[PDB]
């Protein structure tokens, strides 16, 4: 019953070795905008997406995302957690990715990372 509202973030750390090659990354960007259905990739790619356990209308639109990304072959899991966690996880990289609304998460954490605003209409 809740609904997506406002900017997300689609957030990715750089620093992982899996998610390092800026061109994944680009094409990760563009697949969760729609820009492509399609994951080009020498090797499998497989990620943790961690999201909010109290946004639930974001946590709907990640299970959703997920099973479109295993549909062209990637390996993806969504983990919620509380958003504290959530918080305190992308200060300290110990993260893949992650979705939250646009606000939960450090200004200075964002600083480090490699991410994309996503409008709610268009999710």
């Amino acid at each position: 019953s809740a609904q997506l509202e406002g900017s997300y973030i689609f957030c990715m750390n750089p620093l992982l070795d899996k998610l390092s090659d800026e061109d994944i990354r680009e094409q990760l960007k563009a697949f969760v905008t729609g820009k492509t259905d399609s994951i080009r990739t020498d090797t499998e790619l497989s990620f943790d997406i961690y999201v909010s356990e109290t946004d639930y209308a974001l946590i709907r639109y990640a299970d959703s995302l997920c099973e479109r990304l295993n549909d062209a072959g990637a390996d993806v899991q969504i983990k919620q957690y509380s958003g504290t966690m959530l918080r305190s996880r992308a200060v300290s990289g110990k993260y893949e990715a992650f979705l939250s609304e646009s606000d939960l998460v450090s200004t200075d954490a964002l600083e480090n990372a490699d991410y994309i605003i996503l409008d709610s209409a268009e999710m």
